[PDB]
């Protein structure tokens, strides 16, 4: 249970299960609190989010083994990306964020959903390295999202928070006192996520009520990531899909070719061989796309091909659906859904549609 229960109870929550964990599925209308995200500014509260601190000497060494993308590519304090955790198969155990912080102390955030698998295989994997692993279930985190979410949310900031953030850019993580604030997010908006003591979390969600930020619900979080053509483990990957086939081939580190990493041989082989992808889908057509949904087409050759909707929904940003699905190659400009007991064409694009509060360019 969040600490931040009796809160959303006062915000007007109705509640739902996500993961073993109530939530707010929306506070009164999912859709306004899409649209504030987009607009203006909204939060969420991540504490079924699990905050896991790694430290010594090692760190770096052993996280440039466990991830597909390559720590040693942040060099600068605080500074955080984002990467596959791939079994020996090269199919993903989970996506995350990392932070460095010094040599001795990098951070990984992973959902509730996983939590357990990634600790255990964290676990198995550190001990040789000798790093000593901390789940920090002592913190809370709120996100919060929009094109006044940073300003909004730095009125809270005393002087050297305010400091701590100045001019931060994008993929950092900065401790300020009781506050940990990052800039990064799951809504293809600008913002932060922050992490805070458990205790201090009721009253920071009140003032950023009062400073004009709208609690907003699962049912957002949804549509915002995936209009913003971000990844939900379980649905656009598992550990039977390739990174390759998930739209996770820019976060893979191949050079240096003697970084050896978890999945590497596995994915080179795929890289070689080919793997499917994962596309966008538009169909303006009335109805809704659905995860699972079949994707058929025929290729220049002939050969006839299924795909399958990873995740479908109906945009409050464009006005339609939309849907993340992966599909063999050779996929054209159109494919075939099954809508109303018909075939029902849609369009293919690439796998993103609204960032920073705009339709993408192939869809304007």
């Amino acid at each position: 249970q969040t600490p931040l229960y009796e809160q959303h109870t006062l915000c007007g929550a109705r509640m739902v299960d996500f993961h073993g964990w109530m939530m707010p599925l929306h506070y009164g209308s999912q859709i306004d609190e899409h649209h504030a995200v987009r607009t203006d500014a909204g939060m969420f509260d991540v504490s079924h989010m699990t905050i896991v601190d790694l430290r010594g000497s090692r760190t770096r060494e052993f996280l440039r083994y466990l991830l597909a993308n390559d720590v040693a590519k942040l060099t600068k304090s605080g500074k955080a990306l984002y990467s596959g955790m791939l079994n020996a198969s090269g199919g993903v155990i989970d996506d995350l964020i990392v932070y460095y912080f010094t040599e001795d102390f990098f951070r990984l955030v992973v959902n509730s959903a996983t939590r357990e698998k990634d600790l255990s295989w964290i676990t198995q994997h550190a001990e040789p390295f000798g790093i000593e692993i901390t789940v920090r279930d002592d913190l809370s985190m709120i996100a919060v999202q929009g094109p006044n979410a940073q300003a909004k949310a730095a009125t809270l900031f005393n002087d050297a928070q305010r400091q701590a953030v100045e001019g931060m850019k994008p993929f950092f993580g900065v401790q300020a006192g009781d506050l940990f604030i990052a800039t990064t997010g799951y809504t293809g908006e600008a913002g932060y996520e922050i992490a805070l003591p458990n205790e201090k979390a009721a009253d920071f969600w009140r003032a950023l009520v009062e400073a004009g930020v709208k609690p907003c619900g699962l049912g957002a979080r949804d549509t915002l990531r995936l209009e913003a053509g971000m990844n939900l483990y379980g649905q656009e990957m598992d550990e039977t899909i390739s990174p390759l086939a998930a739209n996770m081939g820019w976060t893979i580190a191949w050079e240096p070719a003697d970084r050896d990493f978890i999945g590497r041989e596995a994915l080179e082989v795929q890289r070689e061989h080919g793997t499917e992808k994962l596309v966008g889908l538009v169909m303006t057509e009335k109805g809704v796309l659905r995860n699972e949904l079949p994707v058929r087409f025929t290729d220049a050759q002939g050969n006839q091909h299924e795909g399958i909707i990873t995740s479908g929904t109906f945009s409050p940003t464009l006005g339609y659906s939309i849907a993340l699905a992966r599909v063999p190659e050779g996929i054209g400009e159109t494919a075939i859904v099954q809508i109303r007991n018909r075939e029902m064409p849609v369009k293919v694009t690439k796998p993103v549609f609204v960032r920073n509060g705009k339709a993408v360019a192939g869809l304007c």
